[PDB]
C-alpha cells in the first residue's frame, strides 16, 4: 500500500475512539453482518470513476455515525476504497459549532500532521477526497441558500457559507460527499441537494435481535427469558428494531433483573420507553442517597443538558460541570449507572436523545422564585422554535415535554422520583400554543409536522383536541405510513378547520400488496377525511401533487360530496387523470355549494378537456369561478371549453393563463362570446402565446358583451395594431368593460396617443395597468395630458416598469394634480434626478392632489430623494407609498399563487 501518514493517524485515533464510544462492544463479525447491505451499496456506489451525493436515510437511533465511523475507518485500514480514495475527512456538527471563522484549509489543517504532504499538494486533484458530513443536525445554523457561496477554499470564510457552498457543488464540483440525516433532515434539505442518491439502514432483524441480546446478557436462562418477553409484545418489539432502543430494553430489562421485580415494561410509545429506561437507571444506580441530593444531582445534570441543547454544545469541559454544579462523585456515579461517557478530555451524554430527554426533563424543576436563567429559554420559547420550520432544531425536546403535560406520565415520574414535580407545564404549552396559532400563517411557517408528531406522542385526546382546534389552517405533507397515522390521530377528531393543504404521496397501495396495512389505511384516510365534513367552516381545500388510488379518492369524494359539507375553493395542483377526472366529475355535480375551482399546474389534453367540459354541462353545476392556468391547453380544446360560456351562466370568472391558443382559441372563445346570453364578467388570458391577428375578433366582443367587464390580456405580443384596435373597439360608450390588463404587451409610444383617445371617451374604465412596457417621455406626456383632460374617469392606473425619465416629471406633475378621479398610481422602476423628483413631491403635496395610493420602491434612491420621500410621506398621512403593489393581488386573480 501506499505510504500515507494522515491516513495511519485517522486509522490510529478511529481504532482508539471505536472501543470507547459506542455504549457497548458490539463483536465485529455481527455488527458487519447487521450492516453488510449497506455497506456493499455504498461500496459499489463510489466505484464508478460532478460526483453524486448519497445520503443515509432513516430516524435517530439507528447507528448512522456508528456506521460512517465504521466505513471511513475500513478505509483506513485500507480495506475499502483503496484504489479510489486516497484522502477522507470526517467533519462533525458537535466540533463545527466551537468554530467561529476559519478557512477551510485551516480546518482540514486542525488534524493534518505538519510531517506530511502539503495541503495544496493533495488538493491539486481533488477528485480523490470524500468529505464525510456527520450529524449536520446539531449545527447551530440551518441551510437555507440565503447566504453567497463561495469557491475559493484558500480564504478564510464562515462556516454556514463554507458549508452550503461544499453542499451545492460551487465549491469542488468534483468531490465526493458522505452524508447522514434524519427524516426532517430530508424535508428541510430535498430542494438544496442535486444529484441526490438514498441509502436507507435496515437496522437489527430477527435472529439480529436474538444475538444482540445473547451478547449483551453473558447468562443464557434470563437472556432466553427477556427475548421471550420482549417477543410476545408486538408494540416493544417492533420498537426494538432501532440498535438504540434494542440497548435501551436491554438494560432495562437487566435493572429489572437485578432488582428482583418481575418484568413490566410501558412501551405504548418511544417516549415511554425512553421514560422507563430513564426510571430504572436512575433506580438502580442511586439506592443510598437522599432523595434531597438525588433531586438536587437530577436537576444538576438536566440543567446542564437543556444548556447543552440550548448553545448547542455536546463536549461539557470540566468547567461546565462546575459551573452547573456536578461534582467528581455525581460524575462517578452517571459514568457508573451509563449516562455519561468520556469522549476523550471531557465528558458527554451517552446519546443525543438521551441529551434533549433531560433537557426535557429540566423543565419539569420550574421555580417562579429563581429568575430566567438568561441562557435557557422557557417553555413559550422553547415550543415555538421547535414547531417552527425556520429552526426546527429542538424538536424531540418539545416531544419529551409534550409527554410530560399528561396526568399520568408526570404521576408516573412522581411517584418513582419521590419528590413532587411542576404542573402547569401543560397549562403553559396550551397558551404557547394558542398564541401561536393567534399569529398569522405566513409570517411563522409552521411546521405541522412536529405538532402533529407531539400530539400523537402525547396521547392524551383531551389535550389532542385543545390544540388541533387552536389552528384554522392546516398545511401538511404526508409521505409515510408514520406520517399518515400521526394525522389520522391527530385529525379524528377535529371540527374547526377551514383551509387544509394537502402533499401526500408514496402510501396507498403501490407495492407490498398484503391484505394487512392497506384496509387499515383507508380507514386512517377516511378518519383524516372525517375532519373536512366534521366541521362547518371548510372553505380552501388544496390538494397539491397528491398521489390518489380508486377507492382512496372515492372515499375522498363520499366524503366531500355530502350536503352536510360546505366546501366552497378547491385548488388542485398536479393532479388529473381519467379516474381522478371523474372523481372530480362526481365532486363537482354531488356538490351545490362548490364555487371556485383552480387548476393550475395540472396537465390536460383533449380527452381531459371534454369530459371536464361535459361534466360541466350539467345543470347542477354552482361553478363561478374556474382557473386553467398551465393546463397546456391548446385552440382545439377551447372549442369545448367554449361550449361551458354557451351553458353555463352561473360562472363569471375565466382564466387560462399560460396557455398556447395561438389565436385559435382566442377565435372560438370570441366566437362563443358573440352570442348576448353569456353572464362571463371577468376573463384573463395572460402568455396565452397569442398575436393581434385574433385581437380584431377580441374587439366584436367588446361591442357586443354587455357582461364582461374585466380583461387580461398581459404578456402577449399585441405590438400597436393589437392595442389601436382594441382602443378603436373602446371608443364606443357601449362598451361594458371596466378594468383593462395590457402589461407587457411590446407596444411603444406612438400608438399612446390612441390610448389618450379612449381615457377621454370611455366612461366605464376604472383600472388601466399597461406596465412593463418600453413607453417613453413622449407616450408619458400624451398620456399625462390625457389625464389632465378633466372627463377621464380613470380611478387605478399602473405604469410600473416603463423605463420612464426625469424630464416626464414635470407632466406627471401636472397630471396627479388635475385628474381629480385618479386613486391610485404604481409608477414603479422610474429613475429620478433632484430636480424632478423636487416637483413631484411638491405635486403631491400639493392638495388638489386626490392620490391615495403610490406604488414606487424608496430604497432604490439616494439621500436626498429618499429624504424627500420621507418627508412628504410625513406631511401627507391619507397617500400610502409602497412597493410590489399589484403583484401578489395580480397572481391571486390569475390563480398563479395558489
Ligand atoms: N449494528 C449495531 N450493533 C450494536 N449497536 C449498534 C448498532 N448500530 C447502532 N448501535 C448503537 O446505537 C447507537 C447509535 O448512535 P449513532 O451511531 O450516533 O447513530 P444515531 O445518530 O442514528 O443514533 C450507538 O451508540 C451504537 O452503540
Amino acid at each position: 500500500q501506499k505510504i500515507n501518514p494522515y491516513r495511519s493517524h485517522m486509522k490510529q485515533k478511529f481504532q482508539v475512539l471505536w472501543e470507547k464510544e459506542p455504549c457497548l462492544l458490539v463483536p465485529e463479525d455481527f455488527y458487519e453482518e447487521t450492516t453488510k447491505i449497506e455497506y456493499e451499496l455504498l461500496s459499489t456506489v463510489y466505484l464508478d470513476a460532478s460526483s453524486p451525493t448519497v445520503v443515509l436515510h432513516g430516524p435517530e437511533g439507528i447507528g448512522k455515525t456508528t456506521f460512517l465511523r465504521k466505513v471511513m475507518l475500513e478505509w483506513a485500514k485500507g480495506n475499502l476504497w483503496r484504489d479510489r480514495f486516497s484522502f477522507v475527512f470526517f467533519l462533525t456538527g458537535r466540533e463545527m459549532n466551537g468554530v467561529t471563522d476559519m478557512s477551510l484549509v485551516e480546518l482540514l489543517s486542525r488534524d493534518w500532521p505538519e510531517s506530511s504532504e502539503p495541503i495544496e499538494d493533495i488538493f491539486s486533484q481533488p477528485e480523490r477526497i470524500l468529505f464525510i458530513l456527520d450529524g449536520m443536525e446539531e449545527l447551530k445554523f440551518d441551510l437555507d441558500c440565503n447566504a453567497d457561496l463561495c469557491e475559493d477554499w484558500e480564504q478564510p470564510q464562515s462556516m454556514q457559507v463554507v458549508l452550503q457552498s461544499l453542499l451545492q457543488k460551487q465549491m469542488l464540483p468534483e468531490c465526493s460527499l458522505l452524508l447522514a440525516l434524519s427524516k426532517m433532515g430530508m424535508r428541510k434539505n430535498y430542494s438544496l441537494l442535486k444529484h441526490m442518491k438514498c441509502i436507507f439502514l435496515l437496522g437489527f432483524s430477527e435472529h439480529q435481535r436474538k444475538l444482540y441480546f445473547s451478547h449483551y446478557f453473558q447468562e443464557k436462562d434470563a437472556s432466553s427469558r427477556a427475548f421471550s418477553f420482549v417477543r410476545e409484545k408486538s408494540s416493544l418489539f417492533v420498537l426494538c428494531q432501532s440498535p438504540f432502543l434494542c440497548w435501551l430494553v436491554c438494560t432495562s430489562l437487566k435493572c429489572q433483573l437485578e432488582k428482583g421485580e418481575d418484568l413490566e415494561l410501558d412501551s405504548e410509545t418511544i417516549t415511554g420507553l425512553y421514560v422507563s429506561f430513564f426510571t430504572k437507571v436512575f433506580r438502580s444506580g442511586s439506592e443510598t442517597c437522599p432523595l434531597k441530593q438525588r433531586r438536587a444531582r437530577l436537576k444538576s445534570l438536566c440543567t446542564l443538558a437543556a444548556e447543552g441543547m440550548w448553545t448547542c454544545t455536546f463536549l461539557f469541559c470540566p468547567e461546565d460541570l462546575r459551573r452547573n454544579g456536578v461534582s467528581e462523585s455525581d460524575t462517578s456515579m452517571w459514568l457508573d449507572m451509563k449516562l455519561l461517557h468520556r469522549s476523550g478530555d471531557c465528558l458527554a451524554f451517552i446519546h443525543t436523545c438521551i441529551q434533549e430527554f433531560c433537557a426535557a426533563m429540566f423543565y419539569m424543576f420550574t421555580r417562579p422564585k429563581d429568575p430566567p436563567h438568561s441562557v435557557i429559554g422557557n417553555v413559550t420559547q422553547l415550543i415555538t422554535r421547535a414547531v417552527s420550520g425556520h429552526y426546527s432544531r429542538l424538536s424531540w425536546t418539545a416531544v419529551f415535554l409534550f409527554v410530560f403535560s399528561t396526568e399520568r406520565m408526570t404521576h408516573r415520574l412522581e411517584t418513582s422520583f419521590g419528590f413532587p414535580l411542576s404542573k402547569e407545564i401543560k397549562q403553559e404549552i396550551t397558551q404557547s400554543l394558542d398564541t401561536l396559532s393567534q399569529c398569522d400563517p405566513n409570517n411563522v411557517m409552521m411546521s405541522f409536522q412536529a405538532l402533529f408528531n407531539c400530539l400523537f406522542e402525547t396521547q392524551d385526546p383531551e389535550f389532542v383536541a385543545q390544540v388541533v382546534n387552536f389552528f384554522k389552517d392546516i398545511d401538511i405533507y404526508i409521505g409515510t405510513k408514520e406520517e399518515l397515522i400521526i394525522c389520522a390521530a391527530c385529525l379524528r377528531h377535529c371540527h374547526s378547520l377551514q383551509k387544509f393543504h394537502l402533499c401526500m404521496e408514496h402510501v396507498f397501495p403501490d407495492e407490498s400488496g398484503c391484505i394487512s396495512n392497506t384496509i387499515e389505511k383507508l380507514t386512517l384516510w377516511r378518519d383524516v377525511c372525517s375532519a373536512f365534513a366534521a366541521s362547518e367552516d371548510f372553505e380552501i381545500l388544496n390538494l397539491d401533487n397528491c398521489r390518489f388510488d380508486e377507492p382512496s379518492l372515492a372515499v375522498l369524494c363520499r366524503t366531500l360530496s355530502q350536503p352536510v359539507c360546505k366546501l366552497r375553493k378547491f385548488v388542485c395542483n398536479f393532479a388529473s387523470n381519467l379516474a381522478n377526472s371523474l372523481e372530480l366529475f362526481k365532486v363537482i355535480l354531488h356538490n351545490p355549494h362548490l364555487k371556485h375551482l383552480n387548476f393550475y399546474g395540472s396537465s390536460l389534453s383533449h380527452m381531459d378537456a371534454r369530459q371536464l367540459c361535459e361534466a360541466l354541462k350539467h345543470p347542477m353545476c354552482n361553478i363561478e369561478e374556474l382557473m386553467l392556468g398551465k393546463c397546456d391547453i391548446t385552440g382545439e380544446a377551447c372549442e369545448d371549453i367554449a361550449s361551458v360560456l354557451v351553458h353555463n351562466k352561473k360562472l363569471n370568472l375565466l382564466s387560462l393563463c399560460e396557455n398556447a391558443l395561438k389565436d385559435d382559441g382566442v377565435l372560438v372563445l370570441c366566437e362563443a362570446l358573440k352570442n348576448p346570453d353569456c353572464a362571463l364578467e371577468a376573463l384573463l388570458l395572460s402568455h396565452c402565446c397569442f398575436s393581434s391577428a385574433a385581437c380584431d375578433h377580441l374587439s366584436q366582443v367588446l361591442l357586443y358583451n354587455r357582461s364582461l367587464t374585466f380583461l387580461d390580456l398581459g404578456s402577449n405580443v399585441l405590438k400597436d395594431e393589437g392595442v389601436t384596435t382594441l382602443c378603436e373597439s373602446l371608443k364606443h360608450p357601449s362598451c361594458n368593460l371596466q378594468e383593462l390588463w395590457l402589461m407587457n404587451c411590446y407596444f411603444t409610444s406612438v400608438c399612446c396617443v390612441d390610448i389618450a383617445t379612449v381615457l377621454i371617451h370611455s366612461e366605464k374604465l376604472k383600472t388601466l395597468k399597461l406596465g412593463n412596457n418600453k413607453i417613453y417621455d413622449a407616450g408619458a406626456k400624451q398620456l399625462c395630458k390625457a389625464l389632465k383632460h378633466p372627463k377621464c374617469k380613470l380611478e387605478n392606473l399602473g405604469l410600473e416598469a416603463c423605463e420612464l425619465s426625469p424630464a416626464s416629471c414635470e407632466d406627471l406633475a401636472s397630471a396627479l394634480t388635475t385628474c381629480k378621479s385618479l386613486t391610485c398610481v404604481n409608477l414603479e422602476w422610474i429613475t429620478l434626478d433632484y430636480d424632478g423628483a423636487a416637483v413631484l413631491c411638491e405635486a403631491l403635496v400639493s392638495l388638489e392632489c386626490s392620490l391615495q395610493l403610490l406604488g414606487l420602491n424608496k430604497s432604490s434612491y439616494d439621500e436626498e430623494i429618499k429624504m424627500m420621500l420621507t418627508q412628504v410621506e410625513e406631511m401627507n398621512p391619507n397617500l400610502i407609498i409602497s412597493h410590489h403593489l399589484w403583484t401578489d393581488d395580480e397572481g391571486r386573480r390569475r390563480g398563479i399563487l395558489v
